[PDB]
């Protein structure tokens, strides 16, 4: 019995496992329950706190993945399978993981809490890319990650109902946050220095915690990677959540809300997942059936309204995007695209793809997108059209929403730092045309290139080490720069005047100005004016 | 005759003429100035198509420029060469339908290509007699025969009660056409080749050239065309029958004139100046680069709209040269946009930019105007008064000239025409407008006509060489339909504009540089997006 691996938390005693990191050991406590299992009558309901337990709970292994859809577009392919569940699926999935230095930190250490992405329909904290050991060992950080409910289980809502109120996956995350405030000191973590970080739907999640008052006493800083609470996909209205929940119910033979929710609770988990992708209003990509709802509770108003009227004075945010945010999504619905060819498309296929990639756009608004993204010197060139399609989807769904948030936060007191991530992993199994796809910065921030068995280059290991420092410097101080340092390319704050951000690549930091400024003016200022007049 | 220079006596269809021996820097030229080509369009003839000039007895003196057609005279900046250089240099009269001819001295032995200049000035102003249109240098240096005609402007050329007999519209264009007919019948008397006539003009003059391309009866009267900083398509060069009628009727009321015959009859009783004094009061909006009396789509001279005609036309037999100056819009901003002045830097605010766009794009809805502001904003510096000033210039220039030209060039190329496109980017060293205005509308003309060759004018040596290059491109085009010299292979070549490659050349002090896409993205905005917005 190694006393470093034995911790007492409020609910009882835990035994962790000593893991090997490249430069030394780390203590890991995996599969710690933070809620009562949300099963049977507790499906669709807010999480309840975990009852205390007897003896010593075994926290040496990852727990089950929340019940979710599993991707089958390309069986066996690493590019898709690296995001699929790696533990058994279950509705009993509300557990969290903690990595700490070995021996445990002498003095209180900054805490980073990772919230995974996956469209609010998928994801798990057990995926290898989310491995906290490298950050623990190298940076001395305490790293925490939680499972939260996804799909119908986390986000099906009959708004105003007592028994399916909506947003329960966000309340799962909040309970884990509450757990960290109460327990993280036992691991050497500093509960007065918690940084949320996440990617895609996890970044949207982080933003929702910034915009929900109860969450704000549970952290101090935030990192939003490739995702925002504002934007086209991260929220639905109460009417539209009700519509989808009602249509899903109908699809599974169910059945007054009480009666409808009750019948849904009798259905096997897979029966719900079976009909998950039949409730969307259009043929679309980058669109997810069950997501956070503007309920007037967790979210007091729309994220747009909230970001425009918020006071962000004692907040620090790190935000950014990858170079090719849209590319990944094109192979999942747009005719002409595939990982297995160069996806050189016709102009006809481009016009069609815009209707799928901007599914809420009217005929005129779709036409304005096509005209803006056409290179009128090469209007029919298949490479330009393919790359333009990627751009439309990435800009609409991620870059322009990020730019808009960055600017509101900055304008309203927040200290903001922005980046574009431009390095394509040498190990990537997706084709060259997709570039630096959505999700492929995470492995560098988590420090996976430091594991020499993973076949990254020496430059990537050095690069990962740089990114780990920025993120953990930010966690420590709300500033990604070194306090004592190498020095003379400093990462400057993003402001609404200068609009400075940095390129994250194998070369030293480069400061640029304007995150797609002209194009995001199109999406953020023109298109809203268009369809609100028309 | 007897004691008189035998090289200056020529007979045309109407009778005998006496010209004048003028000095060009390189040697003498012959000029026959003030040749009547129509009956004076005065009295009962006002607003009516021109009648060909009846023959005269004796020898008509063709030694001086004749009267300028009655017109508005610019008052904005009195005594200032920037404005005065375009103002009338002879007395104003409705008796003004004269044309001018310049030829080598002695007149060429074998038939020479003819260039016909059609001046600009909004269809409300202009004269063939301005110094800037002086044909002596082209005649002397290139051996060209150059013709320039006066045509009626303002109400006198373009006021229309469409469908009427007494005021059918387009009569100023009919004046231009009669001159083209005159050249056909008569230019051989001067050594010009009637089977090789190339038109050219700037602004309204270029719109006019394009209307002759688009009008059947004019097509037999010339062989190649050159349109500088203007087009028949676009927002300002024509008006619908209904808008022409509305403007004519409003003007009539304003001068105290109530049946079209009765209305037009009463208009003919009014002093020419009364008409001029009210012509600016009939535009539908507060605007710039908009002109009250302009060609009308009558279903006669213009059988449909220029847009329809350029889209459905067969131009296989057409060789055309078209282009633009670097700063088409700057000039116009000082005649209407609050914030702008020739006497300061015109650093405007964002509020002044939005205001100006309403004036610069007068026919735009609120949504269209905001699309323009959003497109032209530098979102890295949205409040910077230097960019705002220059975006205001660009809006006006792109909407009214650059994108219509891009448009025309593409339709013509797509439909068989051999097209050559340029952008002119040299700012004359003698320009009196402020630097912020760049290379403004009309300031290439003096180089094409060769004024820098006159040492009394104080241009640089480099500017003289550059003028000689341009005169060669223009006359080579006139001669052959190709502005390149066949023997000179060392100089860089000017390639034709095509839809595939969209090539065009920069005209400046440096050798020709080929560029691709004449403002392709922005003109997609004006030519493809806004039209689709309009339908909704
Ligand atoms: C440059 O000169 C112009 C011409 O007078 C000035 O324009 C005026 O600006 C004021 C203040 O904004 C307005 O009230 C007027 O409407 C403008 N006059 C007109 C009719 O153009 C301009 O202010 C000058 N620039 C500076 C700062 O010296
Ligand atoms: C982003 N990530 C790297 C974390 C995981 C990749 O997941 C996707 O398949 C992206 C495409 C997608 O969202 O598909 C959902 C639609 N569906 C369910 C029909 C596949
Ligand atoms: C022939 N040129 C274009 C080289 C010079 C034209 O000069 C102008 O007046 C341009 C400004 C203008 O069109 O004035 C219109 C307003 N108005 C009529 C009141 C003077
Ligand atoms: C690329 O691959 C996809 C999938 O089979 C196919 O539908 C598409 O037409 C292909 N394109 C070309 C032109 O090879
Ligand atoms: C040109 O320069 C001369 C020589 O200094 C000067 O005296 C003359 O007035 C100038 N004329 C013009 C046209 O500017
Ligand atoms: C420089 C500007 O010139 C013009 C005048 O109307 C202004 O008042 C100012 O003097």
């Amino acid at each position: 019995e190694d006393p470093q691996l034995l911790v007492r938390v409020r609910g009882g005693q835990l035994r962790g496992i000593r893991l090997k990191a490249p430069g030394g050991p780390v203590s890991a406590f995996l599969g710690i329950p933070f809620a009562e299992p949300p099963v049977g009558s507790r499906r669709f309901m807010p999480p309840e706190p975990k009852r205390p337990w007897s003896g010593v709970l075994d926290a040496t292994t990852f727990q089950n993945v929340c019940y979710q859809y599993v991707d089958t577009l390309y069986p066996g392919f690493e590019g898709t399978e690296m995001w699929n569940p790696n533990r058994e699926l279950s509705e009993d999935c509300l557990y969290l993981n903690v990595w700490t230095p070995y021996p445990r930190p002498a003095s209180p250490t900054p805490v980073l809490i990772w919230i995974y992405g996956g469209g609010f329909y998928s994801g798990a904290a057990s995926l290898d890319v989310y491995d906290g050991r490298f950050l623990a060992q190298v940076e001395g950080a305490v790293l925490v990650s939680m499972n939260y409910r996804v799909g119908t289980f986390g986000f099906l809502a009959l708004p105003g109902s007592r028994e399916a109120p909506g947003n329960v996956g966000l309340l799962d995350q909040r309970l884990a946050l509450q757990w960290v405030q109460e327990n993280i000191a036992a691991f050497g973590g500093d509960p007065m220095s918690v940084t949320l970080f996440g990617e895609s739907a996890g970044a949207a999640s982080v933003g929702m915690h910034i915009l929900s008052l109860p969450s704000r006493s549970l952290f101090h800083r935030a990192v939003l990677q490739s995702g925002t609470p504002n934007g086209p996909w991260a929220t639905v209205s109460a009417g539209e959540a009700r519509r989808r929940a009602t249509l899903l119910a109908r699809l599974v033979g169910c059945p007054n809300d009480t009666e409808l929710i009750a019948c849904l609770r009798t259905r096997p988990a897979q029966d719900l997942v079976d009909h998950e992708w039949h409730v969307l209003p259009q043929e679309s990509i980058f669109r997810f059936s069950f997501v956070p709802v503007v309920d007037g509770d967790f979210l007091s108003d729309t994220p747009e309204a909230l970001i425009n009227t918020g006071d962000f004075q004692d907040l620090q945010v790190l935000v950014g995007v990858v170079k090719d945010e849209g590319s990944y999504f094109l192979v999942y619905g747009v005719p002409g695209f595939s990982k297995d060819n160069e996806s050189l498309i016709s102009r006809a296929q481009f016009l069609a793809g815009v209707r799928i990639g901007v599914p809420q756009a009217s005929d005129l608004a779709a036409e304005a997108v096509v005209l803006h993204y056409t290179d009128w010197l090469h209007p029919e060139d298949p490479t330009h059209l393919r790359d333009a399609m990627s751009a439309v989807v990435g800009d609409h769904n991620v870059v322009c929403p990020v730019a808009q948030l960055a600017g509101r936060l900055a304008a309203q007191g927040a200290r903001v730092y922005a980046y574009i991530f431009e390095h394509r992993a040498s190990t990537l199994t997706w084709p060259l045309w997709m570039g630096v796809p959505h999700g492929y910065e995470i492995e560098f921030i988590f420090g996976l290139p430091l594991d020499p068995s993973l076949n990254y280059t020496t430059e990537e290991r050095i690069f990962a080490q740089r990114l780990m420092k920025y993120w953990t410097n930010f966690a420590r101080t709300g500033d990604p720069n070194d306090p004592r340092d190498s020095k003379s390319p400093q990462w400057p704050p993003y402001t609404t005047a200068a609009q400075q951000y940095v390129s994250l690549n194998l070369k030293p930091l480069e400061v640029r100005r304007g995150l797609r400024a002209q194009t995001c003016a199109f999406w953020n200022r023109f298109l809203p004016k268009l369809l609100s007049a028309t």
